[PDB]
């Protein structure tokens, strides 16, 4: 792990210091030149709804991508053009799906996509971190004091659904910044530091599992599995689009990417790499679809002494108590998702993804010491 100072992680994880792996205060506005891509992502549910987005997107001129000068601009272009890409190739899902997406905007997300080192799909890092604002800058981060920035139709429950999420992803990373203890207090033989560091990795995923119980007061489960899971849906392995998408004036052949995945958030990623507990195959392809800056952080934590191996080498009940602890909360994490996935997925589809949870969640068990 590469380091700004004594005390903090380098700057070029791109991981804040508030928000850890979401994008800070994203931009909410678009250079003007990019009006007509913005109406149309702002629009999406009534121009969906009424049978108008293909032809809006169909319209739109080519527009370049050079007036997007800084990182906040592109992150704030790649999800609007995103959420145009899912609207135009599943329109209302119904079956009546494109298999070309049209030049006009293609072009420019795939070179934006390509500036950025993400694929030209909706990820996690465009409908989660960086589809947000706060509406009173002066209070705190609650889901009463925010909103989102695009939603796909009435009634999906986006608001809910990203924003829980978000909320889920800041309060686990907020143990990020214990990091850097942790693998001092090993290289120092510092006992104690290494124990309190675990604890409040463990305080921060407890946490995090009380924030996602939110998800049933924003979040209906008709509306997630039918709505919602459309336009999250991408085209990997997917019958309805079995080769891919065709990028028209980028790729003259199809491409396959996959939709928004488990595995695509950073945080979690990381205390499964920080506490040995590292489907698998999976895991790792779901690294690409994350930010380039977050995928090296990752790569680095891997590249430190293990945590758990000197957890055992030890010997010492606080402190295997204290690695229980964030083991635990990770066990607590996963069996919930598991029954969240029942709710809003599989009972739903009954009026594959169980069985990977179930894994990982036997995994995570056997990882307890
Ligand atoms: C109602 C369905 O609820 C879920 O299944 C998820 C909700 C949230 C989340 C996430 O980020 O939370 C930290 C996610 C939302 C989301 C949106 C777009 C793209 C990726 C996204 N992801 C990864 N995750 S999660 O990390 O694994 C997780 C889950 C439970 C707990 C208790 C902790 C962590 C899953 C998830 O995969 O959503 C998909 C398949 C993409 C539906």
């Amino acid at each position: 792990i590469q380091m700004e100072n004594s005390w903090t992680i380098s700057k070029e994880y791109h991981i804040d210091e508030e928000v850890g792996f979401a994008l800070p205060n994203p931009q909410e506005n678009l250079p003007d030149f990019y009006n007509d891509w913005m109406f149309i992502a702002k629009h999406l549910p009534d121009l969906i709804e009424s049978g108008q987005l293909r032809e809006r997107v169909e319209k739109l001129n080519m527009l370049s991508i050079d007036h997007l000068t800084d990182h906040k601009s592109q992150r704030l272009a790649r999800l609007v053009l995103g959420c145009i890409t899912m609207a135009y190739v599943w329109g209302k899902g119904h079956g009546d799906v494109r298999k070309v997406l049209p030049r006009n905007i293609a072009v420019p997300y795939c070179q934006l996509s390509k500036k950025l080192e993400l694929p030209p799909i909706l990820v996690y890092a465009d409908c989660v971190l960086a589809n947000w604002k706060k509406k009173d800058p002066n209070k705190p981060l609650t889901y009463e004091n925010m909103d989102v920035l695009f939603s796909f139709r009435d009634g999906d429950c986006s608001k809910g659904f990203f924003l829980v999420s978000l909320l889920v992803e800041i309060a686990a990373a907020s143990a990020i910044k214990v990091i850097p203890t942790v693998f001092k207090a090993m290289q120092m033989q510092e006992r104690d530091t290494l124990l309190k560091a675990l604890l409040e990795i463990a305080s921060c995923l407890e946490k995090a599992l009380q924030v996602f119980h939110q998800i049933h007061d924003h979040v209906n489960p008709k509306a997630f599995f039918s709505v919602l899971r459309i336009y999250l849906s991408g085209w990997k392995g997917n019958p309805q689009l079995s080769d891919g998408l065709v990028y028209e004036g980028f790729w003259e052949d199809p491409k396959e990417f996959a939709g928004g995945s488990a595995g695509q958030s950073s945080v979690f990623q990381c205390f499964d790499v920080l506490l040995g507990i590292q489907a698998a195959q999976f895991l790792q392809d779901m690294r690409r679809y994350m930010p380039p800056a977050h995928r090296n952080f990752l790569c680095s934590l891997e590249s430190n002494p293990s945590v758990r191996e000197f957890v055992l080498s030890k010997g010492d009940a606080g402190l295997r108590e204290a690695y229980d602890a964030c083991v635990k909360a990770l066990v607590s994490l996963r069996s919930y998702h598991l029954q969240i996935v029942t709710k809003y997925i599989l009972i739903p589809a009954s009026q594959d993804l169980m069985n990977f949870l179930k894994t990982v969640r036997s995994t995570t068990e056997k990882s307890l010491l």
